[PDB]
């Protein structure tokens, strides 16, 4: 008898089979974001990388193309978040850790640059960037608070410095945007 719409349906989509600790990522991300979204129902899926979006010179995929791929996926999900071990970029950036529709349904994170031998560090990074991109899907922009997960990170240093949590302001924004 769960109140209709009280369970956000998240789809975590693995774009390849080389994502380290995928199951831990999904478990941790699910637990983590539940603080903000409530108990979330996660579903794991696969998707094919869009080869047209692969830059052979860069050895990277255009993140937006992965979002388009996610957008094209069947299923009723409130959010579809992709993970890949392939490196991503966006036009005019050397790389991105991820990208999201802002706001919108899809986000994608690459673990390619988040890899670390330390599993806890790695998992925290992936959870952070998934949470960051998830924030964007809820219309959150970048947060000036460098400890906020919505802080824009363009390096590991920056990912590692910020918390996986939304700051006071972003939590309020996110709940405000969730109210809808
Ligand atoms: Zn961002
Ligand atoms: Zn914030």
């Amino acid at each position: 008898l769960v109140p209709r719409g009280s369970h956000m349906k998240l789809c975590l989509v693995a774009f390849d089979g080389r994502i380290p600790m995928l199951s831990s990522i999904v478990d941790r991300f699910e637990e983590h974001v539940s603080e903000y979204l409530g108990e979330v129902k996660v579903k794991k899926k696969r998707a094919k990388l869009p080869e047209h979006a692969y830059s052979k010179v860069r050895g990277q995929y255009l993140a937006r193309a992965l979002l388009d791929t996610l957008r094209g996926m069947k299923g009723e999900y409130d959010r579809v978040l992709g993970l890949t071990s392939e490196d991503l970029y966006a036009p005019g950036l050397n790389f991105v850790f991820g990208q999201a529709r802002c706001p919108g349904r899809e986000a994608v994170v690459s673990v390619a640059r988040l890899l670390d031998p330390d599993p806890e560090l790695y998992l925290e990074r992936v959870v952070k960037e998934l949470t960051h991109e998830l924030g964007h899907t809820f219309g959150l922009g970048h947060c000036p608070d460098r400890n906020c997960v919505m802080s824009f990170s363009s390096s590991l240093l920056e990912v590692d410095r910020k918390s996986p949590n939304f700051c006071r302001r972003c939590t309020e924004l996110l709940q405000r945007n969730l109210k809808r």
